């Protein structure tokens, strides 16, 4: 049961984060959608009812993230779960022979900044807020769930920046779970294959449905012994160049 | 929901398999406990009621496994789910200086035979039975779940035979999911850390509870996009020598 | 330098084991080719000269492997390096549609027996012989090198038996290095992609040359800090179903 | 043989990079040490003789890196090998409860900038220079070796920023090898355990010697089929929290 838990979901105005908010609110939880101001955040939070609110913030900004977390804790009293779905992608080769073009340093830095530095920024600030909760009967104070990708393991031609950012999330999953063990905060990462959001797959032979990602997030929230691990959700695909 | 599904659970008279049967029968499924004749399978199946029966069989025998699957079908009409939990262990070094003793070939063989060959024997025979089912709305005919171990990744001193056996389960998970993709049978492996069955864990700091392994099996049966993957269930532990 | 070292190479009459023997004998080492009686062992050993002999033995037999190691120690005085290249393969689906044929238990059993049980049998017996050597200046008494495959990570359709046998070699690499640490024996595993022995590779775009596997074996023998690890040698290929 | 090859080595004034330059120049290659102005680069380059020069540059600056690569090409004629060893480390928890301290965003950003963004900056600019070379007989134009760490797989308490930076190097290794396949440039990554540079390990039981990392670099340069892979060099250690 997720009934009564309070969750903050980055990238909550669209695709995987939105579908995660719809499932948890439908099971009795409260959700805060953290997304940029020009998104559809406000009207999705209105459609979802009085137990879902919108908080505008860019995940690379310390000040905007801090204000969104303060808002959640005042509206709902505490924070129990955080899910990181905010992210961007590009498709640019390291070096393109035919156009004789070199990947810019600025396009690499931008993808690292939103995807990897932005996910650590949310984790570092939300951990101190969860630390304020009273431990449940098993010593737990919170759960943090991150979104990597199968490109951390089989990155394709044109994915060097994206793959570097997602491999960085995979790499920090264990040390962050070991750091937060003493205060009872579990840290788990999901790595999606190809999903239908804004025939290579063995079975089922189709794009993933965002509601299948949401079901896996609920399982992770409910199981108390899952921690410091990365789980592939991809219909058994292995990516080719 | 697992309501109305039919599941065969090897090693179902004790520990992880028994706890899995309790959970699935309590959610409305039917369960067949496949375990050795001298186990307590019969009285555990009686305690769970009319939707749980016992089928005595050794997983290394072709004839006994076939007769157990024929019984399940005769009684319940079909097979939807199979869970492999039957397994044994030894603690013997490859070579022990102190007593000048080499590990015997016979003790390695026995562990491989029960753990790895017995798991493939159940997989090959149950696939033909699941292949008889009409596909659901998503093209699925069944789900097979195996039990490996964190020893497939950090085997300790004395675990060479056990690690070989569980490393073989990990290695065959993807080729078996690729083989059974055309008929809609998913194949997923769970790798448990230390569990309380017949100080080192980061969080929670205790042995796992068998009911936590059962909850993970139920969520693997429910999520349609999880396939060809291995999932660690271990409290974030990493084993030392 | 491998000059003067004594090596036993299983599967030495052909392909990767033969090419390994040619390189090491070329650099001043002595080699013993362990392979079945019906192979070309004897004439390859004669072509390579007086520092290369043939010892007929099936790796699944305790008695014949023991006799081959006794011959090597008798003839050359000691054993410093062991290389496991003996192996077989099959292409059989777990359950085959068009012919309605289930994978036999006997075909799975035979691949496991030669590839995984036969590699452990050589390891266990050669460790005691290496243990007889006086330690060098860095405390080392020997080095054991095994041959797995990229099929341990991306097994294809029809590779379930082979993948299981090679995943078991990967799984036991670390516990066996941990077991043999106290007497100074290093244990490393190589995982080849596709080699030219009896267009999908990124670069170089061709099958591997057996002489490239032999160069990597020499590098492993010479580097003192490489231990308990698996190395892919494959042109950056990742296998599709 | 590396005789005649021209290598650019970042972080070449100290530790792993310096030992690598010593070995390669000793075998007849030419080396360019790329390191910061405050280092001892100039006097190490002078001690090694006329086939070793110093080029002051910060890897985070594309103007300084471009000027260093231009100096190497004009002085020696071409660039055949690039080794990335430049790197820094910090030991700071994500959150510390007793002192109520949150990891700063700036300290995480700094480590990502030098270790991950600086390595991609060197890779993107050196690739175009290697592309100018005439392909050898096997179609190769160059080789790029990166330095990650065992902290990409077992990060400890306090290593969240360092682990994220090294996990990013691991994750981009395959997409960069796939990108550069068409022009014959191999891309491989080494992951060192604990080394004696400016108790525990199974065997040998000691810190690694920088000369052992240099020997592995040479073998990666000489083997033509090693590509898109990560190799652990750590005495079989597995890191605890
Ligand atoms: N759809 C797929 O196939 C897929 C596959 C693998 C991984 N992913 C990952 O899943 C996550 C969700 O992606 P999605 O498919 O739902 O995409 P999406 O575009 O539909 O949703 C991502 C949301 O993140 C928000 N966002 C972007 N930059 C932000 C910033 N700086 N601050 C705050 N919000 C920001 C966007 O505005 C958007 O609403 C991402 O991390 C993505 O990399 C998606
Ligand atoms: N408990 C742990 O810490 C742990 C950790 C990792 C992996 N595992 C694995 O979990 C699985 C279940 O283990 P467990 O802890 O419940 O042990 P358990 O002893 O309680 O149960 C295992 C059951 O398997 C049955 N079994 C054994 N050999 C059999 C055979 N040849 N044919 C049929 N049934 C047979 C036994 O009779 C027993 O009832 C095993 O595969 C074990 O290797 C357990
Ligand atoms: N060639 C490839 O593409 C490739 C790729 C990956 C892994 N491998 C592995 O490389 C190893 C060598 O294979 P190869 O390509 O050189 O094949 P090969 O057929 O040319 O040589 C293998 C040798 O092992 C011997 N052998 C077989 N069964 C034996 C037994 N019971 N006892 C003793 N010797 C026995 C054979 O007689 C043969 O001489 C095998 O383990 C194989 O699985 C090969
Ligand atoms: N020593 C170990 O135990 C160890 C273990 C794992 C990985 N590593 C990695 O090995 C590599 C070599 O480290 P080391 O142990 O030899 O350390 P070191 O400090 O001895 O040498 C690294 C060098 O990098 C240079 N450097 C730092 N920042 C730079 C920048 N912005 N631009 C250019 N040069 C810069 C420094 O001036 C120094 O000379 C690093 O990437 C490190 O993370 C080391």
């Amino acid at each position: 049961s997720v009934k009564g838990l309070v969750a903050v979901i980055t990238g909550g105005a669209s695709g995987l984060g939105l579908s995660t908010a719809k499932r948890l609110v439908g099971q009795g939880a409260t959700a805060v959608l953290l997304d940029v101001p020009n998104s559809e955040g406000e009207t999705e939070a209105k459609k979802l009812g009085g137990n879902c609110i919108f908080a505008p913030a860019n995940v690379t900004s310390e000040k905007e993230v801090q204000a969104a977390l303060t808002l959640a804790k005042e509206k709902f009293g505490r924070i129990d779960v955080a899910v990181n779905c905010a992210g961007i992608a590009v498709a640019i080769k390291t070096y393109h022979e035919k156009k004789n073009q070199v990947h810019t340093l600025e396009d690499f830095q931008r993808v690292i900044n939103v995807n990897l530095i932005g996910t650590f920024n949310v984790i570092r600030l939300v951990a101190g807020v969860m630390g304020q909760n009273e431990p449940d009967q098993g010593g737990q104070r919170g759960v943090i769930i991150n979104t990597a990708s199968v490109a951390a393991f089989e990155g394709q031609v044109g994915q060097a920046a994206y793959s570097a950012s997602k491999g960085g999330i995979v790499g920090m999953t264990l040390p962050i779970a070991r750091d937060l063990a003493p205060i009872g905060i579990r840290v788990v990462t999901i790595a999606p294959g190809l999903f239908a959001t804004p025939s290579q797959v063995p079975f089922p032979s189709r794009l993933g449905d965002p509601a299948e990602y949401a079901h896996l997030v609920q399982m992770v929230i409910e199981n108390p012994f899952l921690n410091g691990e990365v789980i592939r959700l991809d219909g058994a695909i292995r990516m080719q160049p």
